[PDB]
RNA sequence: CUGAUAACUUACAGGACGCUUUGGCUUCAUUGCUUUUCAGGUGAACUGCCGAGUAGGUAG
């Protein structure tokens, strides 16, 4: 197992969120930052504390008063906007079937085995229906929905033939699951994700829009650049009509529409779909290669997946909760050779 | 204690304090400033913005945000902390509620105290906050001298007992949200000195200013808006005056730092004695002496909080 | 107070004739940088007059 090259290309590709500012007479400008110095005062700890005694006579109350500068890039809605239209376009296709390089065709058929004993026996509408409610629920935005009025998503698939998908109001309305399974909006784009998954050449190209109603000269928080290593909190930029405008991200929003992951251990929220299910907030990652649940002692174990496929029936406790996670992996995944 | 990854996320967002110049007309225009370069005989700017002539009265407009992002910590790496603050917070919020913070957070954003300066040699300044979520009318305060004062001015009956609550409800409720959008008028008399917020100019008063409608206007700071409605802290040895509720307890003006590690009432000494003050806030009954004093300060600092590392 | 004391190496010069380096080529899988911030004109360079004046001059 794990034969040495053995790879897999992705299965869902979004793109950069640009934003757009929309004023009262219906015409369109790109939202522009700019970098302003401010000073803030020397409140970190280890300013005035070696460890963890008190310092020599440097760390003095007229040396604790010395207001130490920043440079940090400041984006705010400018006054008199209606809102703030953010635009990106996601595309689900059928690149999990077969593996990118196999390397031995020992493996390679046996992956492509398992994947389509999943397919048959527990169907991609799972996965289908949860990765569709972080596209749904502006969960792409990360924190400009946090102090917001009212945000909007319409959002245009491809292909089709009749009206734009449209959730109005994302805070009152579409809450839980069971308010997203209505007519028009649900029945038709979940299907569409499973032929673009389970059929061959397959493909489901998404562009979303979504309309921010942010409060007064409201803070707007893109993504930053990582700054390889006075400036942190350096924004991501592209130019639109010559002026220079904040992002959001490529990998950004393709790890807020994959943040499915609540079948580890015993259960609190989504995590981000990794192999050694790493927490972000909690800096400790659960998942780990000492309690058995991680991708490769899970996928050591593919061949015995198949056995319990034969017939009726597979357990929901550590069958289905666990092959969720191996094909949650297999639609991102790349490389797993060692 | 400091488990060398431990920061927050700040709950009161405030936003720019747009000026206006409104007309006997009835039409609202953005304020203007003039910059004097001196241009010395074979860069030194210097800014001026006064009132304009003819002008009925100034607006100034911002929009406050108060957000349920004190409970759990961003980043906390270790998960024995973790529950410890969420307990003291919680235990915080049983025994001594939120009522008390947000008197005092709403007492320095309903009489002008985010002005800073253009209160001084003012007629009269009257503020229209609207809240959200809110099913009435705006909530309207009359001239801010005589009538708004003493605290007890301020609880009056159709404008403090319903917007103190939606706060209160804010910090308790997971995701509880309250966006205040704050309307004053400032009634300054003929060519009034309008102070803004200045620039760093790291090396003489150039304004910070931005663009309204093609033309330049001055903005009064973000951070030097969320400043002032954050002058609460008067819980230090003795007591002189609200402070800027800091780690360390810096006073500006005056260059010193009252509330400095020699004395241990820094947010260093009081965050280490988190397992005493559980212990504290279990039965009757907690003095207001070296404790509520102490705990009010750690939530006052747990608000602004971010970030703890070590 | 020196293997001490003393000491002219110099004239002249033609490297030239000739030259094909060439054939072929897939770098490609995967990716969250984020948390927090006061730059500070003490009151102070005024009030008039002439001028159609966002021009230009004037007294105190």
């Amino acid at each position: 197992k794990l034969p040495t090259n053995l790879a897999y290309e992705r299965s869902i590709d979004p793109s950069d969120v640009c934003f757009f500012v929309v004023w009262p007479d219906d015409r369109k400008t790109p939202l522009t930052y700019n970098s302003r110095t401010l000073l803030g005062q020397m409140e970190a700890k280890s300013l005035a504390y070696d460890v963890s005694g008190q310092p020599i006579k440097s760390a003095t109350a007229e040396a604790l008063a010395q207001g130490n500068p920043h440079q940090v890039d400041f984006c705010h809605v400018p006054y008199g906007a209606s809102h703030i239209e953010c635009s990106f376009s996601v595309s689900f296709s059928s690149e999990l079937r077969q593996p990118y390089k196999c390397n031995s065709s020992k493996v390679k058929q046996t992956l492509v085995q398992l994947v389509e004993l999943y397919e048959t026996k527990i169907g991609w509408t799972e996965l289908a229906t949860r990765y569709l409610m972080n596209i749904c629920n502006g969960k792409w935005l990360w924190k400009n929905t946090r102090k917001a009025y009212c945000w909007n998503i319409v959002l245009t698939p491809w292909p089709w033939n009749g009206e734009k998908v449209g959730f109005e109001d994302i805070r009152t309305n579409y809450t839980s699951r069971q308010d997203f399974k209505n007519n028009k909006n649900w029945s038709a784009i979940v299907e569409m994700i499973k032929t673009a998954f389970s059929s061959t050449d397959g493909l489901a190209i998404f562009e979303v829009r979504a309309t921010l109603h942010l409060p007064t000269n409201a803070m707007v928080r893109p993504s930053q650049v990582f700054t390889e290593k006075q400036n942190s909190r350096v924004f991501q930029s592209t130019t639109i009509d010559g002026e220079r405008s904040p992002i959001l991200g490529a990998f950004k929003t393709g790890a807020a529409i994959a943040t499915i992951d609540d079948w580890y251990p015993e259960a609190t929220e989504p995590l981000r779909v990794g192999r050694f299910g790493v927490h972000r907030e909690d800096v400790t990652c659960y998942r780990h290669p000492s309690t058995g649940k991680d991708f490769f002692s899970i996928l050591q174990q593919a061949e015995h997946y198949i056995e319990v496929l034969s017939a009726n029936k597979t357990p929901a406790q550590e069958t289905i909760n666990d092959m969720h996670f191996l094909m949650a992996n297999l639609i991102k995944g790349g490389m797993f050779q060692h």
